[PDB]
Formats: structure tokens, sequence, C-alpha cells
């Protein structure tokens, strides 16, 4: 039973409204970076005593703090902008969390309604800018479609495929006094009408059938599992089918697991790529088909039977085709599949430990490899001694780059929601606003942002975030003095032509350049930098001991190439397995 | 004080909340057709007293004839559909409406709320297909927003600049009980901040100033001047500045006035042209400068101190750009420019009769005229018979083509309203269905439909609406047996070369076909035809005795062209004013 702060008979501004309308979605913490378009409902939360307010530095750090804030815990990010260059720096959070599926609200102050079209002061039509990049938007034209706007968009945000939802609220509205009302319906008809249903027994009896009937079977998981680790760790002791795991679903079945292939796709080991490669049944739960895993489309499991489990309608078909498809929640067909597996056990004798012997045995002759030159430090090896010093249970955000790929080979995730990665858009600058959500909404836990030199100083301002609100953010910044991804495509495809991506500074070559251990001094956070490797494990063990935040600057050899690599849109047979900058 | 047919506190239909919407407007009269998605309307209309249908035989007859009732009347005309085919089938009647700016509601049937987007059973996304040729319209996706939208929809289709608004409304909303709300404020804070305010003294006492400092001044009124008879004659006396006049402006100023120099234009009078071209001050009240009427922008007025008053801000400056302008309802502007004028009578001390000396010379060297051949029926003549035996007191609709433009020539409308024709779009079969709206919205006037034998067949199916109504359409039918505006830019400008332009049998040449006596002969209506131009006097007026409707046959040799003719972007220098298809 909720407990508002006005009577229900008493008048509040819209901005109140639209504050205790986030209290009845059970929201405790904003991400909202005030402007005057928004100064009223900044007004409402400094009233409010169950939402807490992260102001960032930038807008785009708080969009990303918001999208952190979810992925690592399953609930909702809202993050608030004013009019204007406050909303249209949220852009890239937006697209971010649709490409991704990261549920998320949005709330954008924005001109008064008559002012609308006028060219007004800090006015951009924000509604028409994000159309494309959020899965639903809203222009609040009443103060008293508040309550049923704010609740729609919490519902279609966290419901069916999760994503993006903003709602531009024009100022007059934020001022206008109203009575709420809480009972409205909300005017979702089409949606919830082809919401997925539960999934057939007709259905979840056709795939175990085709389980049975298979004798190289390889599942294929990815962000859709993640709050189905339970049951898909049940489904595999009832077959035993090695798992494959996109970058979306690393750690909804263990890494550090006998049945693990790991991750598939450009950059997933030969194994995981073989099993795809030479499955006759692929169970692709939860997963979207994508281009870095696929390759080639044609020859993706061209020998398989392809079940595809999906949410989304839309997907099931978009670039592969299946021969059996069930359009529900994942969580649900993996449930019933459960109880018919353990139930025909002893009748359906599931064996696949042949079809494993030959995954193993590429296991053992191909496994993710990296080479240590004299005492340079591997960013690999580094990843490796964080994953041990901290078990595994690290909360891990990244930037984009070679740094993401090599966090997301050498680190075994144990649950789902320990890996935060922009892995649809691909997004610079992600990871350390994304620690900071993850933080906040995980207070107790190890929180690591492994980021690159590129990618941590585009976002670097939210330093000043960490410190003002006392997080225990740890960076993990790889720094190769390069936009490293671009210039491994450098040195294979260009004969390692350089196009713009040193980042350090040319006059003074062999230094490092910026010195990212005075952006942490800038920000009162301690900070240190290793270049040898026989110090980096007791200097990683400095940042996890150290209270509060720690930047720890780990300097690695530009020359290292993410391997393997299979090129874009090629095949397993073209894949890449040795070779770098050298 | 209205009386509702239920209890202020008793559940109804939405369909009867959307009929009562109409009743709280002051609609008597609707145009629709019925069919699946709409059906709840229609029996939700059988139990309105107030309310009469009018059932047309095809929806583009219903919007063209609720174009009819709203041009011969000032108030809104009402359209109904259902969805799919029906709603598809006003699609040239809406661009029509708000190409000429007038006042229109649609009102389509939908599918349910639920099946939107799904290729339902006669689904047409008809908000997305008619958002850019109405003013605005409306997806209604709740019961309770009924009477709202119903208001905005008359608010925005009457006020500013007319135009059509489209109303979709969900089969499910008209089935959904509720208790309607007439109290609900209309959300429309951004067009009604923007609506113009009474036309400042500042800008009209300059106005009046500019006309004491010129000696060749010609006023230039169209549609924008329907509602400002006495206003402008009033001016016309003050001023005694000559009158030219639109293809929509005609009869705002009396035609058969001293003062008139009838319509200017592509086939505007030479006279009318030729004050334009060399007038100093072009007061251009309620006019947008379109192409028909000026040709090449910059030779159009060139010598002329342009003051263009417009109620709408975006026209003032489109094509032309105006020295002097005021953006506000010319009635407005007119009064109190009437007052400046009486007062500073005996001081401005206006006389222009040099100028207007100077034209009248031209009005009698060339003045319009046309050629009898025989006894073969001149259209022109029929027409000038016709304005004769009704005293110009009729009400003349149009189709589009040579008739049309003869229509416009050859009557001498003494009252604005008393002329309908399609003049921005130009749609053929406008004439017939909007003479049935102009007799349904004015049952004692003579209504007469002069049409040309493309245009008519058209619409052909509106005879039988015309009988079942009993109403007393007469149709004024100028025969030609071809496309004659078509047929005479091939003589023109392609040697005469025919491309489908004559609509009778070649194989039996000259036979006039189709018969279009047995047309009406086919719904009940009395019908002759006449060819001999010594019987055509006679025949028109028994057209005119007869009672209830008529349709006269008029066969007129197909080699006349419309004269005079300004070639398409040409000068005044470029005006053709001899020559025919012989
Ligand atoms: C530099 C770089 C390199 C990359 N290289 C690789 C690579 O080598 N390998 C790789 O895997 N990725 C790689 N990516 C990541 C990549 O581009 C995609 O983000 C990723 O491959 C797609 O993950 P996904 O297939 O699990 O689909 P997601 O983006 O995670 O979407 C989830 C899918 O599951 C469905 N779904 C959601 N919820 C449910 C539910 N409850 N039940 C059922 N279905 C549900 C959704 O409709 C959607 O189809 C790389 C990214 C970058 C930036
Ligand atoms: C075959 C054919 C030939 C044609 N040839 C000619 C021709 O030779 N001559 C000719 O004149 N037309 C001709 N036309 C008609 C033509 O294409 C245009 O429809 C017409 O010229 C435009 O009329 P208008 O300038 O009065 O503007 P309208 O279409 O009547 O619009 C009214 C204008 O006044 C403004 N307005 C409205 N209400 C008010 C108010 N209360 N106060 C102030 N302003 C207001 C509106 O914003 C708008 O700018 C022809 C049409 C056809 C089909
Ligand atoms: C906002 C933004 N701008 C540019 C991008 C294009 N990319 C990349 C890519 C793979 O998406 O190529 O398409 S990765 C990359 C360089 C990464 O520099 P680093 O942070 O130092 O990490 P590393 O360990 O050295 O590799 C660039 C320039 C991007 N994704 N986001
Ligand atoms: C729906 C529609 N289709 C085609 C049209 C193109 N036009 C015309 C024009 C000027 O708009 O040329 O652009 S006029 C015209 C022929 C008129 O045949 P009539 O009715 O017999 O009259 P008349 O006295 O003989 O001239 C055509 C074919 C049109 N406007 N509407
Ligand atoms: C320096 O100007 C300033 N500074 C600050 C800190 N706040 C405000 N607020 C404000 O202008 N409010 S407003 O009247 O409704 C308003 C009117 C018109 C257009 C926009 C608009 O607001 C939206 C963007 Cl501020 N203005
Ligand atoms: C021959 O079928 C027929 N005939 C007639 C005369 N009426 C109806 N009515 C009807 O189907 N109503 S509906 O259930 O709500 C409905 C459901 C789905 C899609 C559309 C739809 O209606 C909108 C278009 Cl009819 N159907
Ligand atoms: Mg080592
Ligand atoms: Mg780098
Ligand atoms: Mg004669
Ligand atoms: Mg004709």
């Amino acid at each position: 039973t909720f407990i508002s702060r006005f009577a229900p008979d008493q008048p509040r501004k819209g901005a109140d409204i639209l504050v205790e309308a986030l209290e009845r979605q059970g929201v405790e913490t904003v991400f909202a970076y005030p402007g005057g378009a928004s100064m009223e409902i900044h007004q409402a939360l400094t009233r409010s005593s169950s939402i807490r307010n992260v102001l960032p530095r930038h807008e785009q750090g708080g969009v990303f703090a918001a999208e952190g804030y979810a992925r690592s815990s399953g609930k909702p990010g809202i993050c608030i902008a004013t009019s204007g260059p406050g909303a249209t720096n949220l852009v890239s959070g937006l697209a971010d969390a649709l490409l991704d599926s990261v549920p998320l609200v949005a709330i954008t102050g924005q001109v008064p309604r008559r002012m609308i079209g006028t060219d007004a002061f800090q006015e951009t039509p924000i509604v028409e800018v994000t159309r494309s990049i959020t899965k639903h938007n809203y222009l609040v034209m009443d103060v008293e479609d508040i309550p049923r706007i704010i609740e729609e968009a919490f519902f279609l945000a966290t419901s069916g495929r999760p994503g993006p939802v903003l709602v531009d609220v024009p100022k007059d509205i934020q001022q206008q006094l109203a009575i709420p009302n809480w009972e409205q319906a909300m005017r979702l008809p089409g949606y919830m009408s082809r919401m997925p249903k539960p999934p057939e027994d007709s259905h979840l009896e056709q795939i175990v059938r085709l389980i049975s009937e298979s004798k190289k079977p390889v599942l294929y998981v990815g962000g859709g599992c993640l709050n189905s680790s339970d049951e898909l760790g049940r489904f595999v002791e009832l077959t035993g089918i090695p798992v494959a795991s996109t970058l979306m679903g690393l750690g909804s079945y263990p890494c550090d697991d006998e049945l693990s292939l790991h991750m598939l796709g450009m950059h997933g080991t030969v194994y995981a790529n073989y099993a795809v490669e030479h499955s006759d049944l692929l169970l692709a739960f939860g997963v979207r088909f994508d281009d870095r895993v696929t390759g080639k489309l044609e020859a993706f499991a061209s020998r398989a039977k392809i079940v595809h489990i999906d949410i989304d309608s839309a997907e099931i078909g978009k670039n592969k085709t299946p021969h059996v498809s069930v359009c529900g929640d994942v969580k649900l067909a993996l449930q019933g599949m459960n109880k018919v597996l353990e139930n025909r056990a002893e009748e359906l004798k599931l064996d696949f430990g042949v079809w494993r012997n030959e995954l193993n045995v590429q296991k053992q002759k191909f496994p993710l490899s990296f080479k240590t030159f004299g005492e340079a430090i591997p960013p690999q090896y580094a990843i490796k001694v964080l994953d041990e010093l901290t078990d595994g249970k690290a909360i891990i955000s990244t930037g984009v780059g070679q740094h993401q790929m090599w966090a997301a080979q050498f680190y075994n995730y144990k649950k789902p929601r320990q890996w935060l990665s922009s892995g649809g858009l691909g997004a610079m600058g992600f990871g350390l606003p994304a620690a900071i959500g993850a933080s906040v909404a995980n207070p107790d836990a190890i929180v690591v942002d492994i980021d690159g030199d590129g990618s941590f100083i585009m976002n670097v301002q939210e330093l000043a975030t960490i410190r003002v609100e006392n997080l225990p953010v740890k960076v993990l910044l790889l720094n190769n003095q390069h936009l490293g991804m671009v210039m491994q495509w450098e040195d294979r495809f260009y004969k390692a032509n350089r196009a713009h991506t040193f980042l350090g500074d040319p006059a003074q070559e062999d230094e490092i350049f910026p010195n990212m251990l005075l952006f942490a001094a800038a920000c009162g956070i301690p900070a240190a930098r290793v270049t040898k490797k026989a110090d980096l494990r007791e200097a990683i063990q400095t940042m996890l001991d150290t209270p509060g935040p720690y930047l720890l600057d780990v300097i690695c050899p530009h020359q290292e190439h993410v391997l393997p690599m299979i090129p874009s849109g090629g095949t397993f047979n073209d894949v890449i397995t040795e070779g770098d900058g050298r």
C-alpha cells in the first residue's frame, strides 16, 4: 500500500505527480542533470524521500549510468535531462539501449506546449529525433496524462523485449496543478493483445523430440537468457548439450564450466564456432543471429536443424530461417522442456559424450592463447589476474574495442548481469558511467570498469561523479595508446597504414599520453600505473583492497591482436588464428 | 441549452456519444455511407431526431456533397465513411477541401484498436494516408476522448484558415459504453496562441495612406473574402478602386457592377490582367498568389506596392513578396479601414476616375467574346441565358474544364457562395454531388450544376441520390463530346494531335455518346436534349419551371476555346485573345 506525500484531494504540480508516478513504480534511483525546462522536476525530486538522484557530469553519462543500473539489476534505469542540448545528449544511450534490449525510461523536459514548433529557446523535437531509436516515446500534452503515460512507459520498457521509452514533458505541464488519478487504465490494446502466450506443450514436445534424434546438438544462448540462469542450468544437466554464448549472453551459463564452449562469433573461440559449424541441432535461445555471430548467413550452421525461441516474433526468421520456432519467454520454454526431459529421462536416454569429446579435442588443439613479451604486460593476462583476485564475482563493465573482447574472453562470469558491455551499437565511453550505475544498484559488489584509453577519455568527466557519490568503482585501464580495434584492422587489411588511430602525443612519442593518473587525481581518486608484468598482480590487489574508487593504468604493448578472428561476412574456414601487429 | 436523449449519468455507446457530439455542434445534415466498421455510428444516427443523413451512392459523392454543403452555407460539411475502401474513397475530397480552404469534418470507421497494424479486414492506415491532405486528423484511442476530439475537429475545421479534419474511430470505441464529459477543455494551446489578433490601427492607417498616395490601385480579392461581402462593398464605395477577383473569390464583389473587372489570371479578362499589370497599388485581400493568377511571378504586378492581408501567416510572402502585410481576418481589416476612410473622407479626397477610365477603355476594346456558328449552341451563350432566366440568383456548381471557365466568365454572381467550383485541386466530378449538398443546405434556392460530359459521368451515380432525396437539382450539361480543356491544349501546343480526349463512340462518330438522357431516365429524373440555338431559351426555361430535378443535355461544338488565355508561366504580353480548334 503506497503512501503519498499529498492528500488524495490535494492539487500538486505536474512535476510532483511525475515524481510520485516514479515512486509508485518502485523507482529508488534516477540519473538527472538539471536545466531550465526540467527545473520543476528537479525541485520535486528534492521533495521525495525515497528517490535519490545521482548527478552526472554529462547527460550521456546519465543515460549510460541508467543502462549500467538496468543491465546489472534487471530493473529499469531512469535518466532525466532538460530540453534541447540535454535531450540530444541522451541519444547515443537511447540507441544503445534499443539495440541491446535494455529496459530504460528517459524523461526530458520540454519547452511550454504553446512554444512547440516555434524554434523556441532550447527546443529540440526530441520525440521526432528519437522515434527510430526508442521502443516507444511520448509527448505529454496534458497534466492529466502523467500517471497513465509513466505507467505505460515502465510497462513497455520492461515487458516483452525490453527497451528504452522516452517521455517528453513540457514545462507548463510540470507547473500545472492537478489531482492525479492513479487508477487510469493503460491504452495499449494492440501491444497487450500481441504479447506472447505461455509456450504450448505441442511446440515443447517437438523440441525435446528433436534433441533425442540429434547427435551434434549445440546450445546458442544470448541476451534473452539473462533471467533464465537456473532454468538453462537445469536444462544442460538433463541434456548434456554444450553451451555457446553470444557477447550479450555471457554468464547465463557459467564460463568456468565443463560444458561451456564460451563465446562464438567473429572473435569467438575456435571450438565454439566449430561446434555450430558442424552441429545438426542448433538450439538458439534468446538470440538474434546478428552478423558478428553468423558471418555469412548461408554458411552459418549450414547442416543443422535450427530451433529459435524468441520473445519477439519479428526476430524469428529475420536473418536465419528456422525449422522449429517458439515465440515466447525462453524462461517458460526451458521450464516446460525441463519437465518433459525429467519425466522421460529413462525413456529418452540422452548421451552426447561422442559429440562432447569431438569438441573437447578442438578445445585442446585450439584454445584461447596469448603471448608474453619480456616484462611487458599482456592485456589478456591482466584480465585473468583480475578474474583470479576477484574470484570471478566482480561486476565488469567495458568500453568498446580490443579490451572489450579480452574482457569477454578472459574473465569467467559465473552469473548473468556481471557482464555489462555495449554489443549492438558498440558505443565507446560506456564503461565508466555504466560502472557508476552498476555500483549504485549493487553497492556491496566489486565493480570494475575494464576500459580502453580511447573509450575511457570520452566520458572521463564522470570521475567527478564517482568521487562525489563515493562509489567504490575500480578502473582497470588497458592502455595501448591506440584506438586498438581500428588499429588491428589497419594491420590486417590496410598494410598497417595508420589513419588517426594513435591517441598519444607524436611530439613525445614514447610518453604515455594523456596521463590518466592526473585525471583521477583531479577528482580525488587514488591511482597508480603498472608497466612490468611482475608488478601487475600486486597492483591489481592494491586496487581491490584500497577502499573506494581506484584507477589502475595498465600499460600494454599496442601490437596485440584480438584472436581468433573470422573476417566480416566470412565462414569458419576463414578464421584467423595467428598474427599480430609485429 | 442542449437537450440530450440520454440521462447525464446514463452510459451509452461511443457511437451515441459521437452523434450527440455532432448535435451539440449544431450539425443537422451528414453524408454517410455505411459499412462494417461504421455500422454503430449509423445505428446511432437513426436514433437522432435532429440529424438527417443523405446517403450518397459513392463516398467521393459523399465528401463532395459535404463540400457543396459547406461552400454554399459557411457551415462545416460532415461526411462519414466506413474503414478501408470507404475511407480511401474520401481522399480526393479531403485534398480538394484543403487546397480550397473548405471547412469539413470527415469521420471514418476503423477496425478495432487491437487489430490496428495487423492488415485486418478492410484496414487502411487512413490517418497516415491523409496527414498531408488534411488540416489535421485524429485516431481516437479511447471512448473518453470523443467529446474533446469532435469539438477540436469542428474548431480546427472552421477557425483560422478553414480546412478538412478527419477523425478515425475504431469500431470497439463505438461500442464501448461510457458517460461523456462535455466540459473537457480543448488541447490546442499552440494553435490557439498563434491565432491572428484583430488588426492594429498601426497597420490599417498605413494602408489607407498608401491608397491616397497611389494613382492606379487595383483590388485583388479571393476566397478569403467570402464572409466580407458587405465590408468589401463599403470599402469600394469609399475608395472607388476597381475589383479584380480570383476564381475562388467570384461574387464577393458583384460581377454585374460598374467597378467589377471580373476574373483575373490565366483565363481572366484582358482588362483585369491589364489593371494588375500596370497597377501601382495591389490590394491583395484573401488571396494566395497561385500560379494560375500570377503566371511568371517576377512579372506579376511588377510596378505595384503590394498589400497582402491574409489570415494564414504562412501565405504572406510565400510566392510574391509584399511591401505591407497584415496577418488577420480581412473582414476586420476592412471594417477598420472603412472607419478611417469614412472619417478622413473630405481630407483624403480619393478619386481614381482617371485610372478607372483607362481601364474602361480596355474593357470596351477587349471584352469577353464568343462566336455563333449557324444554329449551333455557343456554350458561353447558354450560360448567359441561364444567368438571365435565373436573374443571377442561382447557386452554381461546376465540374472542371472549359465549361467551368465559361461558367465563371459568363454568369454574374451577385453574392459569394453562389459559386461552388473546385479551383486548387480542380477535381472533375465535383459538380453533381456539390449541387446535392448545396440544395440540402439551401432547399429554397435555384441550384444548377453546370457540368461537362467528362466530369458529369464520373459521379453520375449521384443521380440516384438526387431522386431519392427529391432535391430540385438542375443539370446544365455542356456536352462537347470531349475532355475539352485538355483538347484545347492539344490544339494550341500539340498540333491538335488527339491523345485520348474524345469521349464518344468512334464506331458511331457523329452520335452523341453516351446518351445522358437515359442516365437521368434510369434514376427517374426528367431530361431533354437541345441542339439548335433557337430552342435553347425555352429548354432552359422548361428545366427551371419543371419542379424537382432536371437534366438538360446542351450539345455544343467541340472546337470552342476558352479565351483569353495567358500560357502557363507567361506574362500579360503573352495573352492569347483569338483562335479555336477550327
Ligand atoms: C567490437 C565488438 C565485437 C563483437 N564481436 C562479437 C562476437 O565475436 N561474438 C558475439 O556473440 N558478439 C559480438 N559482438 C556483439 C554483437 O554485435 C551483438 O550485440 C551480439 O552478438 C548479439 O547478442 P544476442 O544474439 O544474444 O541478441 P541480443 O542483442 O542480446 O537480443 C536478445 C534477443 O533475445 C530475445 N529475447 C529477449 N528476451 C527474451 C526472452 N525472455 N525470451 C526469449 N527471447 C528473448 C530478443 O527479442 C532478442 O532477439 C561484438 C560487439 C562489439 C562492439
Ligand atoms: C481549369 C482551371 C483554370 C483556372 N484558371 C484560373 C484563372 O484563370 N483565374 C483564377 O483566379 N483562378 C483560376 N483557377 C483557380 C485556381 O487554380 C485557384 O484555386 C485560385 O486561383 C486561387 O484562389 P485564391 O487566390 O482566392 O486563394 P484561396 O484558395 O481561395 O485561399 C484563400 C486565401 O485567403 C486566405 N484567407 C482565408 N480566409 C481569410 C480571412 N477571413 N481573412 C483573410 N484571409 C483569408 C487563406 O489563408 C488563403 O491564402 C483555375 C482553376 C481550374 C481548375
Ligand atoms: C563512440 C564511438 N566512436 C567510434 C567507434 C569506433 N571504434 C570501434 C569499433 C570496433 O566499434 O569500430 O566500429 S573500437 C574503437 C577504438 C577503441 O579504442 P579503445 O578505447 O582505446 O579500445 P582498444 O582496446 O584500444 O581497442 C573505435 C574508434 C565506437 N565503437 N564508438
Ligand atoms: C479527376 C480528374 N481527372 C483529370 C483531370 C484533368 N482534366 C482537366 C484539367 C484542366 O484539370 O487538366 O489538368 S479538365 C479535363 C477534361 C474536362 O472534361 P469535361 O468534363 O467534359 O469538361 P470540358 O468542358 O469539356 O473541358 C481533364 C481531363 C481533372 N481536372 N480531374
Ligand atoms: C537563460 O534563460 C533561462 N535560464 C534558465 C536557467 N531557465 C530558464 N527557463 C525558462 O525560460 N522557462 S520558460 O519560460 O517556460 C521558456 C520559454 C520559452 C522557451 C523555453 C523556455 O524554457 C525551456 C528552456 Cl529554458 N531560462
Ligand atoms: C463480411 O464481414 C463483415 N461484414 C459486415 C457487414 N460487417 C462486418 N463487421 C466486422 O467484422 N466487425 S469486427 O469484428 O469488429 C472486425 C474484426 C476484424 C477486422 C475488421 C473488423 O471490422 C471492420 C471491417 Cl468490417 N464484417
Ligand atoms: Mg603468463
Ligand atoms: Mg586503446
Ligand atoms: Mg448570341
Ligand atoms: Mg467535355
